[PDB]
This record gives structure tokens, C-alpha cells and sequence, in this order.
């Protein structure tokens, strides 16, 4: 049966429990913790591509006061993420669970959109979503799933002293 587990759960979890942040730039900034799946009960021999985009937990915009984070009373309607293709598509279903696969190459930022980069609204909340899609035989797609350890606030700058400690321990950037 198909498996799809997030690797560094626990670690996710420690910056989750105080509301994780991800800076977005004008550039971009790759993910902090990275996110890693393993994989397992795919058909090895079909072929498979590994998706990747963003989808908002809500539509407020967020603000860090008084050391807590709050939304606002007017939400917006989201516009969709561009969609990140890990570099190995498309392969065997043998690579894909030959060992974690890693989306460490994808920068999110405030502006730039395209070619390794994805643009999301600053004072946001999202999760990554994976998708596979099976990519030989009739297409379809395998699966679409966020994890619930991954949701983030994208930011211009770290509010929370408590993640920017996180980040500066377990982060060398
Ligand atoms: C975004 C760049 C971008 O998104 N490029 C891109 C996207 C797709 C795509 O949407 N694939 C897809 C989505 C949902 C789904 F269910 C399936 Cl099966 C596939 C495909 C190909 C792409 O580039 C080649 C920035 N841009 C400026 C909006």
C-alpha cells in the first residue's frame, strides 16, 4: 500500500508547536526544515512525477503582537502557487523510493515566480502540498497531500525570537 511519511517529523513538530515562519524575498529563501518524504508501495517499474506547490491554510492576513500570532477580519481570495517539479522527474517508481526524496532546491519568495521559484503572499498561512501523478500508462494522479506538521507563516522578516533561535540551532544560514 502506498506510504508517503515526512522525514524530520519531530523537528517540524518543534517548529510547528510555535507557529513555524519561512522568509520570502524579493529572490527567494529555501525551506527551513527541508521537506524530505519517504516513499513507499508505489509500482516500482511505473513512471512518476513529484509535484510540488502551496496551498493557504486561510485567507487572513496575520500579525505577530504581544508575542502572539492574530489574523485579520477581511480575508482575500488566494490566488493559486506556481507548481515546483523535483529535479528526478520523471522516474521509476524503484527511484522514488530508493531513498527520501528531497525538495531542498525550491525558494520561496515575495515577487519572483518560476524556474526553482515560487511566489507566495507575505503575512500568510500556507502548507506545502505534494503531488504525485503517475506520468506512463493512463495519467492520473496518485496523490495530492499537505502535511499538517509543515504549515507556515510566509514573513518578511522572523517574528517570533523563539523560531529565530530554531532557525539559527538547526539551520547554518
Ligand atoms: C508558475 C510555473 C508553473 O506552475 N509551471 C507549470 C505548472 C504545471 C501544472 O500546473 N501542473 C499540474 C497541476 C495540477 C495537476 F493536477 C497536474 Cl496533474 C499538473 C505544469 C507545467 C508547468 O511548467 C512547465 C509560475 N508561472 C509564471 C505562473
Amino acid at each position: 500500500e502506498l506510504r508517503v511519511g515526512l522525514e524530520e517529523s519531530e523537528l517540524w513538530l518543534r517548529f510547528k508547536e510555535l507557529t513555524n515562519e519561512m522568509i520570502v524575498t524579493k529572490n527567494g529563501r529555501r525551506m527551513f526544515p527541508v521537506l524530505k518524504v519517504n516513499v513507499s508501495g508505489l509500482d516500482p517499474n511505473a513512471m512518476y512525477s513529484f509535484l510540488l506547490d502551496f496551498v493557504a491554510a486561510d485567507n487572513h492576513r496575520w500579525k505577530y503582537v504581544n508575542g502572539e500570532w492574530v489574523p485579520g477580519g477581511k480575508p482575500e481570495p488566494q490566488a493559486p502557487s506556481c507548481v515546483y517539479i523535483h529535479p528526478d522527474s520523471p522516474n521509476f517508481g524503484a527511484h522514488w523510493m530508493k531513498a527520501p526524496v528531497s525538495f531542498s532546491k525550491v525558494k520561496l519568495t515575495n515577487k519572483l515566480n518560476g524556474g526553482g521559484q515560487i511566489m507566495l503572499n507575505s503575512l500568510h498561512k500556507y502548507e506545502p502540498r505534494i503531488h504525485i501523478v503517475r506520468v506512463g500508462d493512463p495519467q492520473r494522479m496518485i496523490t495530492s497531500h499537505c502535511f499538517p506538521e509543515t504549515q507556515f507563516i510566509a514573513v518578511t522578516a522572523y517574528q517570533n525570537e523563539e523560531i529565530t533561535a530554531l532557525k539559527i540551532k538547526y539551520n547554518p544560514f
